[PDB]
């Protein structure tokens, strides 16, 4: 199973296979490089994030201990808890098995525990106190606890076995097998029906009300194998919203299946034929191949590559440098320089020329790696250094000189620079200066003013612009010189590229199925005749040869030589003119070859941009990217684009060794063009990595997606999303906070699907809060264009908002308590809960009296008996009496000087102050009514723990659960809550029958609704206010192939 | 920022001042990857210094020039025999 | 002095009022510049 | 410009609860506490 891929060649015994670089066992095999997440995992295991816990076990008397078969007896007992309270309790995957784990599961500690650590797990990092949180953090807290718990549940439900029952009940019945042990135990809880209830309960009176038939497997699949079936529904404990998650889960791989026989045939395309590959596959039913995917998801994620070069010339040189080594070695092609001495055969101004060639070095990575930049128009240019040009500008007389001036104008053409004829035809006039006149339109710059200053069009001079202003009189040679570039200027080409079925192209700047190049290319012909003008290069140094020849005639540039030298210049000139190099032809023809099969070899695509060889207004000058939508209207600010001008990166390489490579190109003699590229695509073919790449990028702009939609989530952001947890406390962060935050979630979601690499770190510089990502570039002429992608939405975010609004219905379940409560010290004989208590003893929101107090409210402070008094919201200051409404925040800010106004009216003061609350996390702890209670001293603690920087964990104390009438003693209780919050509660004293006295809690009708109503249909739900715990469900079984393919010669 | 238990002289003098009045008053931020060059702020200080140190500014930036400016009067100090560059972008806020 | 915190003392106030000569402020808004001063070889080069 | 305190206030007295002083809790204050202060001129006082 480690081979992924196995490659098998008809026409050479070498099978080449690849598998993942993560395994152990690299012997002779190709590995995976990209970090990459397993999404899709099977189940052993109850998906279970939550349990009901019963507190405490209770005792009921029975004569008979066993039901009666035969002689035999069978004991009783309970699947549901026994406890006079009993409440579900958090464990994500509490009942899950499998070997892999997600690393995110959340268990919740019991309300009487701490679990602050979670409250506080975002943004309550800067807490001087573990226990204890800042409240506006909440709300971004919550929602990361919902993301981690989603992360967690991304699994899939494996098919499971059944097995005959030996229970009594159901001896011999088919039961699907949970994992090992327990699973009679898991069987009492999914089938309490298996348990018999021969005493009479309230769990008793609910099983016997229970419908017999919302029970065992719903249905399974006709088709099967062995005995297990490919898919199975049946009824089981469970939970819908989690259920439902992984069905989009599955919906998104459902729409990625993709075919192998398109594959096949766009390989075939991709090859242009060279040689045929067997590719066949058997048909499998639950055949799963997931790789369909959208150009807009590429591009999103190259636009996320382009932030990521950034400016770094260094990261480009690698990927550069490695295709380079590929086309060297995917060229049959030789170069021989040392066959050019030979043929020459060699004061000779030939003999100076090859002191300063030094043409011994055999390499050429510079040629190589421009191709590549060609092939990666936009985001390369090729430069040359000035020094490459004659020092001093040069010199008319200078042979030394002429032979600088040959090799520039060979590699002229050849750069990629715009502006570039325009620094030619400077240096020419510079050289010129005193034999020539060139005119200058502006005084600044000067005819001797350095090509290379004019980097721009703006700088292309007006009598530079237009020959017929310059007079053909003042520089005849170089009016001519114009005209025959002019006539012979060369000309860039475009070459269609990709595959539409599959691999597609996401190009935006350019034509996505058109690649751009600086150089014409023509009908690969090896035959074709050397002597052919019509190649523009071949033409172009045939005139530059003649141009110079006509300068050098007269020798009037060239006086102070004592010999002529115009027959053995001529000579040298003629045979470099008159070489036969096929380097051009083969760029025309075998250059195109080779880079189009790169192409798809290349890891990254190349970024270009239109060429506009003769376009001065169309030539582009910059690329930049906004992050926000086009509606809003916001401050432009520094960006990593704007600081450099130049729209690719600059390359300065060595010209001599580029002219001599296009003098010095030649093929094997009897090479087969096909066989050679055939062999080279085999292997390169076999270890392609483009599947890993693409599940990277989807898994990238998921990512993206998800983070914009958090950024307007809980900042303000054009982009639409539902807020119902508004109440929920937050405050208004700077945007380098939020940034931050954004920071710990990314990390948290890199760790979570345990990404070694970095994920979406260019996004991470900052603008989180972005509306619409949008890139444009701009022209000479001031014409712009802009590309922006239409966003693809990810799962992890509606199914955000679903559990933001379940959490919303399930937050008592979810532990957070909403509302305020009131301060008042409490002893009655009453059977009221805590969460119940009566309310004509509370004053009610709308009451008359009662008080609020403004900012400024400084207490009155009475010195020997003088008569303090609390400031008002009114600016009277009272007497310590009454009921009040107190904001929470001036506790907070003033804890410890109230505590000391109220200190003996707090103890035994009757006024009674409300704190507004709103919601909050709750602790709670069981006292017993029977015996005297205190609060006092636990309220004090509690009161000074109330801080400006934050409050204390809530402490709430209700009475011990009891079947039975008891007896009760004075409780003093100064905490009033305004509301009843027992609803997480699952049931009281279920073991009893009846409840003798006290509050009665049941196990709940509508969670256990298809049970306990017979007309509720199966498949029904009653969310978000009912949440049945046990639904008929579906598992299946699917089959992944490995990528094989068998290569055979082509006909 | 005080809190105004008290009803201090001081506690009455704050409770006088303006609530929304502090922080950063202003800054100069929008453009893309460009931090504000000026900000403006509520704090507590004297305007005569301020004012003083703003009229030592304001001659200054009367001397300011452009770095293009200077290109231009090098190449022409130079008269060809040399060539100086400058490159066009954005104001950065260079003080010449 | 309410005259010395008149920018806090009066909500009404604008933010750049005085009462220069009669009464000097002692809380100012106050604009800081980060202005750069970049010597001239930085951005200006010399070509051959 | 720094105020300076001038005079100290009687404290603490009987009739006086410390409790009522807020800088009985020795609080940092925005004004320097005392029965008598006045401004001072002091130049770069606070100045790095």
């Amino acid at each position: 199973q480690r081979h992924i891929t196995e490659f098998i060649s008809s026409w050479q015994n070498h099978p080449i296979v690849q598998v993942s670089a993560d395994v152990e066992n690299k012997k002779t095999a190709q590995l995976l490089h990209a970090d990459t997440p397993r999404l899709v995992t099977w189940d052993a295991g109850l998906c279970t994030s939550f349990k009901i816990v019963p507190i405490v076990p209770a005792q009921v008397p029975q004569d008979v201990l066993a039901y009666t078969f035969f002689t035999s007896s069978y004991a009783i007992q309970s699947p549901f808890p026994e406890a006079a309270v009993s409440r579900i309790v958090v464990h994500t995957r509490w009942a899950s098995n499998v070997d892999f784990d997600r690393d995110s599961s959340v268990i919740m500690a019991p309300p009487t525990e701490n679990n602050i650590h979670l409250f506080k797990q975002l943004l309550n990092t800067e807490t001087l106190s573990v226990r204890g949180a800042n409240p506006l953090m909440f709300r971004a807290n919550v929602l990361h606890m919902l993301l981690e718990f989603v992360l967690d549940n991304l699994y899939l439900n494996r098919h499971t076995g059944f097995s005959q029952d030996h229970t009594p009940f159901t001896e011999g019945a088919n039961l699907r097998s949970l994992p090992g042990p327990d699973a009679e135990k898991w069987y009492s809880i999914m089938y309490p029906t298996r348990m018999g209830t021969p005493n009479v309960s309230k769990i008793c009176n609910f099983v016997a009300s229970c419908v017999r038939n919302r029970v065992g497997r719903f249905d399974r699949a006709q088709m099967m194998n062995g005995a297990m079936s490919e898919w199975v529904d049946v009824f089981e404990t469970s939970d819908a919203l989690t259920v439902s998650i992984r069905g989009r889960w599955m919906a998104r791989l459902a729409r990625m299946n993709i075919n192998p026989t398109e594959i096949e045939w766009a390989l075939t395309e991709c090859a242009q034929g060279y040689v045929t590959v067997t590719s066949p596959y058997a048909p499998s039913v639950n055949r799963l191949m997931p790789y369909r995917i959208s150009n807009a998801e590429r591009q999103i994620s190259q636009i996320i590559r382009i932030m990521n070069i950034g400016n770094n010339a260094t990261v480009i040189q690698p990927v550069l440098q490695d295709i380079s080594v590929l086309l060297q070695r995917i060229s049959p092609l030789q170069i021989d320089p040392t066959i050019i001495s030979n043929t020459m055969s060699t004061l000779s101004p030939a003999s100076s020329i090859l002191g300063k060639l030094r043409p011994s070095n055999s390499d050429f990575s510079s040629f190589r790696v421009a191709l590549a930049g060609w092939l990666y128009n936009g985001v390369v240019t090729t430069v040359i250094d000035d020094s490459s040009y004659p020092k001093d500008g040069g010199s008319v007389t200078s042979l030394e000189n002429l032979w600088d001036f040959f090799i520039l104008a060979l590699a002229l053409p050849l750069t990629t620079d715009p502006c570039a004829p325009v620094k030619a035809f400077m240096t020419l006039a510079n050289m010129m200066v005193g034999f020539e006149t060139i005119p200058m339109d502006n005084q600044i710059y000067t005819q001797s003013r350095r090509a290379s200053a004019f980097s721009t069009p703006h700088t292309w001079p007006r009598c530079f612009m237009n020959i017929q202003l310059i007079s053909p009189i003042d520089a005849p040679i170089l009016r001519q010189w114009a005209e025959i570039i002019h006539r012979y200027w060369p000309n860039p080409s475009q070459i269609r590229y990709g595959a539409p079925n599959v691999f597609g192209s996401a190009n935006l700047f350019t034509p996505p199925e058109v690649l751009l190049l600086p150089i014409d290319h023509q009908p690969a012909n090896v035959t074709t005749p050397t002597l052919d003008f019509t190649n523009e290069l071949t033409n172009w140094r045939a005139r530059v040869c003649e141009l110079m020849k006509n300068l050098v005639d007269n020798q009037r540039y060239q006086p102070g030589w004592t010999q002529s030298l115009v027959s053995s210049m001529r000579g040298t000139l003629d045979k470099l003119k008159l070489i036969k190099s096929m380097t051009p032809m083969y760029l025309q023809q075998l250059a195109p070859v080779e880079l189009a099969v790169i192409a798809p070899m290349l890891p990254f695509p190349p970024f270009q941009v239109p060429y506009v060889r003769l376009d001065r207004d169309r030539v582009p000058t910059m690329v930049g990217v906004t992050r926000q939508s086009r509606d809003t209207i916001t401050q432009p600010a520094l960006s990593l684009s704007t600081t450099n001008t130049t729209v690719g990166v600059p390359l300065a390489l060595d010209a001599r060794a580029i002219t001599v490579a296009l003098l010095s190109g030649k093929y094997p003699p009897d090479l087969v063009t096909n066989v050679w590229y055939a062999d080279a695509i085999y292997p390169m073919y076999a270890d392609t990595e483009v599947f890993s790449n693409l599940q990277r990028d989807m898994i990238t702009c998921e990512a993206v997606q998800t983070l914009v939609t958090l950024v307007a989530q809980i900042s303000e952001t054009q982009y639409p999303v539902d807020r119902y947890l508004d109440w929920i406390p937050s405050l208004r962060a700077s945007a380098a906070t939020a940034a931050t935050f954004a920071e710990w979630v990314n990390t948290s979601m890199k760790t979570a699907f345990d990404l070694s690499d970095m994920l979406l770190e260019p996004l991470l510089s900052g603008d989180p809060r972005m509306t619409q990502l949008a890139i444009q570039y701009q022209q000479y002429n001031g014409r712009t264009f802009n590309v922006i992608p239409e966003m693809p939405g990810s799962v992890i975010a509606d199914c955000v908002q679903l559990t933001a609004e379940v959490f919303n219905h399930e937050y008592n379940l979810f532990g957070i308590a909403r509302g305020d409560i009131i301060i008042g010290r409490v002893q009655s004989t009453h059977l009221w809960s805590p969460l119940a208590p009566p309310p004509d003893l509370v004053f009610d929101r709308d009451t008359p009296g009662v008080h609020i107090f403004g900012r400024d409210c400084r207490i009155s402070f009475g010195m020997n008996g003088a008569a303090p008094m609390i400031r008002d919201e009114t600016g009277m200051m009272v007497p310590f009496e009454g009921n009040w409404i107190f904001p929470l925040a001036l506790w907070q800010m003033n804890t410890r000087y109230f505590n000391q106004q109220f200190d003996a009216w707090i103890k035994t003061g009757e006024l009674r102050i409300r704190i507004e609350m709103g919601a909050y996390p709750y602790m709670l702890h069981y006292y017993d009514p029977r015996q005297y209670a205190n609060a006092w001293n636990l309220t004090s603690a509690w009161l000074e723990e109330i801080t400006p920087t934050s409050i204390p964990s809530v402490p709430f104390m209700v009475p011990i659960s009891s079947d039975h009438d008891i007896s009760s003693a004075p409780a003093v209780q100064y905490i009033i809550s305004t509301e009843y919050n027992d609803r997480s509660l699952f049931c009281t004293n279920s073991s009893s029958p009846q409840t003798i006295a006290g509050p009665d809690k049941h196990i709940p009708v509508e969670r256990y609704n298809i049970l306990t109503n017979p007309d509720a249909p199966p498949t029904q739900i009653q969310l978000p206010e009912v949440v049945d715990l046990y639904n008929v469900v579906t598992r299946y079984a699917y089959e992944t192939p490995p990528i094989t393919a068998v290569v055979m010669g082509v006909p």
